[PDB]
């Protein structure tokens, strides 16, 4: 049997992409950059805080000091944090709470493999802290998804190898990170947003323990 499930946050447990988007747009508008719209934000989502800012700057051919850059990222983050203060248990994605209950009931480890440093605060706001055996710290890994580092760390933080793990992701960079960790990906959403040679479910109501076990057995050799 698998021993752990490694969860993405945004796209799987909940999704705060709207707040990330609004904070980025607000920052761009403050510094006088045109074109940070919903279509552009598709380039931003599965990208890090620093890489997101850089893309926005590049869009304007705007150069900043290293100090300026840190200040702009902080400003966006401070604004984003304000927006997520009202996140509640009602923002947990369909089926997720029951899955976390069933995993814990079966003594399968639960770990967060988010690229977001606001991950722990969001789990608290959704009242999910207690279910998480560990939270990989994206500030203590050498690279963001699609590097496998965060999934490797997530697995290790609960005492398992990725090979003994299922990863749950919603993005291309996320799916690739899981693959390269050696864990088994199951994607949620549309194929073109996920990747190939994986099991995909259309929405998180399909992530049940029964399904995860069946997929596990299908993928063992
Ligand atoms: O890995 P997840 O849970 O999908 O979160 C993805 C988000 O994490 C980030 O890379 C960084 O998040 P923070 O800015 O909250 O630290 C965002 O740029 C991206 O939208
Ligand atoms: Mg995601």
């Amino acid at each position: 049997m698998f021993k752990a499930v490694l969860f993405d946050l945004n796209g799987v447990i909940t999704d705060t992409a709207e707040y990330h988007f609004r904070a980025w747009k607000a920052l761009a508008e403050e510094i006088g950059i045109n074109g940070v719209d919903r279509q552009f934000n598709e380039q931003l989502k599965g990208v890090s805080r620093e890489d997101s800012l850089q893309k926005i700057l590049d869009l304007a051919d705007k150069k900043v000091s290293a100090e300026e850059f840190k200040e702009l990222a902080k400003r966006k983050n401070d604004n984003y944090v304000k927006m997520i203060q009202d996140v509640s248990p009602a923002d947990v994605y369909p089926g997720i709470l029951q899955l976390l209950k069933d995993l814990r009931s079966n003594k399968i480890k639960i770990a967060l493999a988010s690229a977001s440093k606001n991950g722990p605060f969001l789990l608290e706001r959704m009242n999910l802290t207690g279910y998480f055996d560990a939270i990989a710290d994206p500030a203590e890994v050498a690279a963001s998804k699609p590097a496998p580092d965060i999934f490797i760390a997530a697995a290790h933080a609960v005492g398992v190898a990725p090979s003994e793990s299922i990863g749950l992701e919603d993005s291309q960079a996320g799916i690739q990170a899981i693959k390269d960790s050696g864990a088994l990906p199951i994607g949620v959403g549309r194929p073109e947003d996920l990747g190939d040679d994986i099991v995909i479910v259309p929405d998180t109501s399909h992530y049940t323990l029964e399904f995860l076990k069946e997929v596990w057995l299908q993928k063992q050799k």
